[PDB]
């Protein structure tokens, strides 16, 4: 399946999250 990715920001620190 196609790759899939989202932001994830805790108020402050921006992180990305992806998953299969």
């Amino acid at each position: 399946s196609p790759r899939v990715c989202i932001r994830v920001c805790r108020n402050g620190v921006c992180y990305r999250r992806c998953w299969g």
